[PDB]
């Protein structure tokens, strides 16, 4: 009756990278089915699996999950990357969701014509070293703790540390003053499943351009 | 201690609104603190009140909470409108993020010039007539029960209700194909706490072309 989650996407990140980061690093292996035509999508709407007619959809435990954040809150929930109780989902939710700003403005980065996106580069690095690594870093900084929530790995450690991988991309001096936030990418990135996700020939989908 | 959430952001509905609609219908009082100026919001970023230097911010429970979904998650969670499993939270965040999605469309919708305003309104009603209301009358249509999840009221029925309200405000026609979604309206709209919000006098907040 189907064991493996079913991620259907492009042979590409976005919007379901954090889904594979996530799954990964909770060592669940998962399926891709990749959309590579207008027929493929075409097909999934047709056939009713795409409660509002996008993808990303991943099949689990019976649904066909649609919605980033359903996806993911999903799979915290069920493999245990949520918190303890709800005021660390709390803080949790507001941590992930400054993480998915950040990382939205990066998604949405133009590339074209060049003057557009050199300034929408600046301004997203003003961001990086202004106001959201600052904000992180004091986090880690307060309670002295290995992980952002309750003293345990949670989905922000890992939602936090691909972005990391993302803001190198970028810039890799703009963590170069935030020494926790590099403690912590050097400690997520050791943990055994994650680590695995690191290295070639995993799901892990490269950058477009990068 | 404070009983009360404090709810900071401008006297105004976007993004705090449905947490007004929230708090409401789950029957919590709650106090507002109006940013007015420029000093107002700096203040609240100087003394640190601010995770990411903006508003929405809610006071609550010892927590300084900031991001729309980190302070309705919670608030949904603590009053018991969350659904009572993982696999019913799963629906109800499906659904509420697809009512999030319009409702941002909404909430951005241009005001000018005139045939931006236009055309950016009719590809608005055509998603709503094509892709969301049938979503939702589907659900409603799918279980025949009175509440979208687990036929008892949860979020996604008091989120839902909330985006039907703004739907009527642009075009009163949108609805009139979709009976399910009319009888929720009327239903939810019925319930005490949320019958007392849509009073004049509540906390409700104005479309902006009338303040």
């Amino acid at each position: 009756m189907a064991e493996k989650p079913k991620l259907h996407y492009f042979n590409a990140r976005g919007r379901m990278e954090s889904t594979r980061w996530l799954l990964a690093a909770a060592g669940v292996e998962f399926e891709e089915k990749f959309i590579k035509s207008a027929e493929d999508l075409d097909k999934l709407r047709n056939d009713g699996y795409l409660m509002f007619q996008q993808v990303p959809m991943v099949e689990i435990d019976g649904m066909k999950l649609v919605q980033t954040r359903a996806i993911l809150n999903y799979i915290a929930s069920k493999y245990n990357l949520y918190g303890k109780d709800i005021k660390e989902r709390a803080l949790i939710d507001m941590y992930i969701e400054g993480i998915a700003d950040l990382g939205e403005m990066i998604l949405l980065l133009p590339v074209c014509p060049p003057e557009e996106k050199d300034a929408k580069l600046a301004l997203i690095k003003e961001k990086i070293k202004n106001r959201y690594f600052p904000a992180f870093e004091k986090v880690l900084h307060h309670h002295g703790q290995d992980y952002l929530v309750g003293n345990k790995l949670s989905r922000a450690d890992i939602h936090l540390v691909e972005l990391l991988y993302y803001v190198e991309e970028l810039d890799s001096s703009l963590i170069s003053s935030f020494p926790l936030l590099k403690a912590l990418k050097t400690r997520i990135s050791n943990l055994p499943t994650v680590k695995k996700f690191l290295q070639p020939g995993s799901p892990r989908k490269p950058p477009m351009d990068e």
